[PDB]
């Protein structure tokens, strides 16, 4: 029993875990399967991929093609169907129509051995023609067949009448595979569409409240979701809606003791009033959060909840399952950390004491949720956790209900955002806030978009209530623009939290990436409808981006990306392509100063020839330009931050 | 079940096929086996390699350590044992101990938390201390415990106490490993040392005849056998030994037509005298060839046998077995092939009509020439047999004789190269001969010396009889001179083709790598003894060049390489390194102008601090050097062509 095959067909993509956890796609979702495939000697070898549903069904034909010269590294493109566990396979093989034709084309003109030539040519093509069903592909063939036979015609014309149009067409679709050789099958777990697309919101209830009851309840609440859904958005993302702890509660800017009207993070869960399966009671009751959801899901909205696996001191667990905790030889529990920052109001939860509890436990709250039509779950610094944990907990959740999403809010080191990935987490924050040239976005987007895609789907939030980056503090209204063309045109899924559309940019010092006054501790009352009269938000902007990407498949997908040369550092260009749909983005990068550029198009990588003129449309502007390969572009930070055009037919 | 656990132990390497083949090594060779290992939250985790010998025996206490800040990726050095199929896994495990010294470290000076950091070391001393066997040993920890726990006693001396080199002792022999997670076995082939280091000589018996009778014998070819042994060869590669065909036999300098007394292509096998298990009856009989394996054996050879499987028109399986072939409709069998080189002399092998008839036929011959002493194959032209066909015949050979070495002369495509080595053949041929540039060689050898090693090992011929490199040609003597010393250095196996020594480069043609004359067509007698008498032999070079490996294991390895910048161009500076013994060369690469330069050590990579001295031996000259991070050097061609260096200690 030989590990290689007659055929060689090698090192399959992509691959998980050597093949111990399933690749990602989702539904509609196309992308490359490829495999490293030769033969011995010279003859010619084809290859193809074989996509099995989960029921076994077949996939349509699926012909590979050498990826780039002397490599031997083959691929193609497929289409994941319906949700559930599919596999795939390359199968490989000898081709002998292809080898002959090589050689007939140069031993004809030359003359020799023209009688075996032709004669081998024939009976090819009637061992070719015996797979064809269908009486007219069939005699397409045997024609050629008697044809290459015919010795009262010239031996260029026997050939020649092998090599016409007509029969390339039955053999493309009818392939000669001699020597058909499999690759072992490699799982692919294909989810909902929304695992990789859609627009999120995040906002704190607590802080849509009224005039006469600051603290909003989830009534006032629901009152946003209009706006939210006005803007284009699928998700709405809330920050934990449970009771909060009083002790070591939080103060404004993130001070050490509260007052007494003080309100404290979200995060800091737990009270007499009730864990995480309670409603904080300032935000109202479980009927209340109810309505919250239907009025959502009339506007089109999927709420994702906060899931925060950690305890403030007053938090039931403390005493029921006190086993839950690392307690010091004193019998404190030191409170959570991530350094360099401290949770001074939290207590982080230990696993080894009683691992069956917690998982039992956190899928109990999940499924209470669930329950109550939550679907999609953000979950707050999962890497502080075991990577098993999310493991099991998320096999047992999806065993379930296979539709829920789980996004992992890690940012850490690449080992463990790459793994919590590979372990089921159907989507990830990223390193998206930290990457604004144009080298670094052309990078870490070639990562995401590359094999990264195989385990892991982006969201790209522009901002969080963590991080307000010095692009922003620094560049104004007109470098929120630049983020928000940049999240919302180069993942499938970006979002952004509450504030960003009015380019709320002031930091606690220099330095800083939090907010001043952050809404973590504090009621933030924004007075949406004075900054909508004014003109003072971008959430036309916002609106736009996302109808854009509704009605163009290119920005529903992440994997078909390609950058396009400039020749200035801080204009970037790239397109995206799904089918007949095509959309080019150029971005200044430059919040402050108007930058001209040319843009010299690759051609090919657009489906076009290089002298070719590219009609488009600026769907920002509905202005429409000739573009060819090379353009001129000159964008006015304030004026325009980007240019999203789609390729007109 | 999760397939990540407690502690994430994750892409454990070298791995080759996913783990559907061995990784390789030598018995005493060393080589790194790494894994990316991390853990939640953020205390300390340690790790080991677990290398089992073919019996389940682990090795010696092997930790890990992260191999650079913030990658989480982790190695360890192992050493492998007697011949036979290994395995390693890595274990990864929370660091309690280390934890608590860094946190008691920073805390006790600061005077914050003491009596509780102090009482969490001292019990931590206690759980380390249950698994201790050793009476003894345990008391050693409680002592520490004790001291620990001592309040009538300084912090400053308490703490103290638990980090006493007594301690350390105890610790290093008994580490506290928690929440200790394993890798899933991988294998690992240990082969005999010749596999990855020797010297080998290539020549063709024939050519060494007498006035009276021009073929030579395998009585008269053992009067070259002193000289061989004498140049420090291990190894003496025979182009095939066997019958040779008449019919479509070439002429001399590959003419298509041999006339008279032309000898024909060794390659050519088989005649009614017999095939690939047959003496060509003017080398003599079996029992010549039994004698000279005996003499050969006498002086430290051992003799590598060609094995070309393919026939010429007359050899018996062309009518015994006709399924071993191709044929065309008029029965006739197309000469084989290798674009852009023609075979018309042979044909080619088929192998999809019998191809267990094939694998036992070859294993038959091969266990023919076995028994007379043969347990090395250099195998001609595999890449045009299947790949799983030599990976059945390899398994096959080495499942009863596990010592059989199997030498692929694959020049093709990287991917083919890369597999034959992978299913089985212990060296390989390389594109050695055609990297003659600084960057040329920088970067081939990188590779070789990297992922490549767990699974090919290199065999630098500097010459074959079918490539005589442009260098050469240009070049002349101080060219054969460099590659000499770059072949001999830069891998643990080299290898020369009879000729190379009297500087015989002479092409076919301009643009060429042909011979003129080429001895694969025709008797070359060479006056080997004059030639030495008039010095246009590098015979005493080549003699050096293999003492020098002979004496220095740093060149008896081929993992362990360092290349050092230079201020020039053609001249390239690398070391090597086994334990405490250190070779650094110095070439220069321009075999017509002398050249200055200034090499810059990189001299952690010699195991030395920047201010130290690089007290050298040049082996190639007895002078000795006080060189450092900064040495000018002088080679001239014809003179120096190098210095081969061993630091002294
Ligand atoms: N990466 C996320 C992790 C945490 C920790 O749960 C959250 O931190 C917030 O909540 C803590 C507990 O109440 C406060 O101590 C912090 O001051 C406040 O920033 C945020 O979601 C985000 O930083
Ligand atoms: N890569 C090796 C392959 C072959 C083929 O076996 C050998 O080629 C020699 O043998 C042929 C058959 O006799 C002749 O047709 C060629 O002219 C002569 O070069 C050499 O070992 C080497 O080229």
């Amino acid at each position: 029993p030989t590990v290689v095959g007659r055929i060689p067909v090698l090192d399959v993509r992509p691959v998980v875990q050597r093949g111990r956890r399933p690749a990602k796609a989702v539904t509609g979702e196309s992308f490359e399967v490829s495999a490293t495939v030769f033969r011995e000697g010279h003859d010619a070898v084809g290859a193809n991929v074989v996509l099995r549903d989960p029921r076994g069904r077949p996939g349509p034909w699926t012909p590979m093609r050498e990826l780039a010269p002397g490599t031997d590294r083959w691929g193609a493109t497929v289409t994941a169907g319906e949700t559930g566990t599919w596999s795939y396979t390359v199968e490989a093989w000898g081709d002998p129509v292809t080898t002959w034709r090589h050689h007939a084309r140069i031993k004809i003109p030359a003359g020799l051995d023209t009688d075996l030539v032709l004669e081998e040519g024939a009976r090819l093509y009637e061992r070719a023609a015996a797979d064809v069903p269908g009486r007219e592909d069939r005699r397409e063939l045997l024609a050629a067949v008697d044809a290459l036979r015919d010795e009262s015609r010239p031996a260029a014309s026997r050939l020649a009448a092998a090599l016409t149009p007509q029969v390339d067409a039955v053999l493309a679709r009818h392939p000669l595979r001699d020597l058909v050789t499999s690759s072992d099958p490699l799982p692919l777990l294909v989810e909902r569409e929304r695992a990789l697309y859609g627009a999120w919101y995040e906002f704190f209830p607590r802080s849509e409240g009224t005039p006469h009851t600051p603290h909003g309840t989830f009534r006032t609440a629901a009152r946003r979701l209009p706006a939210i859904a006005a803007m284009g958005f699928d998700v709405v993302y809330l920050p934990p809606i449970h009771p909060i702890g009083t002790t070591h509660r939080k103060g404004r800017n993130n001070t050490l003791s509260a007052t007494g009207d003080d309100v404290g993070s979200p995060w800091a869960i737990g009270s007499p009033e009730g864990g995480h399966d309670s409603i904080h009671p300032a935000l109202g009751t479980l009927d209340d959060f109810d309505h919250f959801v239907t009025e959502a899901g009339k506007l089109g909205l999927e709420i994702a909840l906060d899931f925060a696996l950690q305890c403030s001191p007053d938090h039931p667990w403390v005493h029921k399952h006190p086993e839950w905790f690392h307690h010091r030889p004193d019998g404190t529990i030191a409170h959570a950390e991530n350094p360099p920052k401290k949770y001074q109001d939290i207590y982080p939860i230990a696993f080894d004491a009683d691992p069956d509890g917690l998982a039992t436990e956190t899928v109990r709250i999940l499924r209470h949720w669930m329950d109550h039509g939550v679907r999609i779950f953000r979950v707050d610094n999962p890497h502080t956790k075991p990577v098993a944990f999310w493991e099991r907990v998320i096999a047992d959740i999806n065993g379930t209900d296979p539709d829920v999403i789980f996004l992992a809010e890690a940012f850490t080191r690449p080992a463990m955002m790459a793994t919590l990935a590979q372990i089921g987490f159907q989507q990830s924050y990223t390193y998206f806030t930290w990457r604004n040239t144009k080298q670094e976005l052309t990078e870490y987007l070639t990562e995401l978009s590359g094999e990264a895609a195989s385990y892991m789907r982006p969201n790209f939030f522009a901002n969080t209530p963590d991080i307000l980056h010095a692009y922003l503090q620094h560049g104004g209204r007109p470098a929120f623009e630049v983020r928000a063309v940049l999240a919302a045109t180069l993942s499938p899924t970006w979002g952004i939290y509450s504030g960003y559309e009015l380019c709320e940019n002031t930091p606690l010092r220099e330095g800083s990436e939090e907010y001043l006054d952050s809404e973590k501790y504090q009621l933030k009352p924004r007075d949406w409808t004075r900054a909508a009269r004014e003109g003072t938000t971008i959430a036309p902007l916002v609106t736009r981006l996302n109808t854009i990407r509704r009605e163009n498949p290119a920005l529903r997908q992440l994997r078909d990306l390609h950058f396009h040369p400039t020749d200035k550092e801080e204009v970037i260009a790239y397109s995206k392509r799904q089918g007949s749909n095509t959309v080019l983005v150029v971005v200044n990068l430059d919040p402050r100063h108007t930058q001209e550029a040319t843009v010299s198009l690759d051609m090919p990588q657009l489906g076009l020839d290089w002298h070719e003129s590219v009609p488009v449309r600026d769907e920002l502007t509905g202005e429409t330009y000739h573009w060819g390969r090379a353009n001129y572009v000159r964008l006015e930070p304030g004026r325009t931050p980007a240019h999203v055009c789609t390729v007109l037919r």
